C-alpha cells in the first residue's frame, strides 16, 4: 500500500517509484503470485518478465495483454508472443503479431503456420 503510495506520488516527497513497485512484483513473485506479478512487472517496464510468466504459466490472455501492453514501440512481445502463441493453439495471436505491420509476403510463413 505504502509502497504504490510513493511510486504514485509519495505521501509529500517521491521516494523509490520502481524499488517499491518491484518490491511488490518480485514480493507477488515471492508468495507465487504469477498473474499479480506480471501484473505489477508491466507497471515494473517488465513486460519481457510479464511475458514470460504469461507464457511459462500458459496464461495467453494476459500473455497477448502484455503483446498488447508491451507494443509495437517495445515490439519484443509481438514476436516472441508470435513464438508463445505457435505453442499456444492462438494461431490468430502469430498471425497478428506478424500481420502487425504487414508482412503478408512474410505471412506465407504465417498461414501455413
Amino acid at each position: 500500500k505504502w509502497a504504490e503510495e510513493f511510486a504514485a506520488s509519495g505521501r509529500g516527497d517521491q521516494r523509490s517509484v520502481q524499488e517499491l513497485i518491484n518490491r511488490q512484483a518480485e514480493w507477488s513473485e515471492e508468495v507465487k503470485n504469477y498473474d499479480a506479478a506480471a501484473e505489477m512487472y508491466i507497471k515494473a517496464k517488465k513486460y519481457d518478465r510479464a511475458i514470460a510468466i504469461l507464457a511459462k504459466h500458459q496464461w495467453w490472455d494476459k500473455l497477448i495483454g502484455v503483446v498488447r501492453q508491451l507494443d509495437k514501440t517495445d515490439a519484443r512481445c509481438l514476436g516472441m508472443c508470435a513464438g508463445h502463441f505457435r505453442r499456444a493453439p492462438h494461431f490468430a495471436y502469430a498471425k497478428e503479431t506478424l500481420l502487425k505491420m504487414d508482412d503478408t509476403k512474410g505471412l506465407i510463413t504465417l498461414y501455413v503456420e
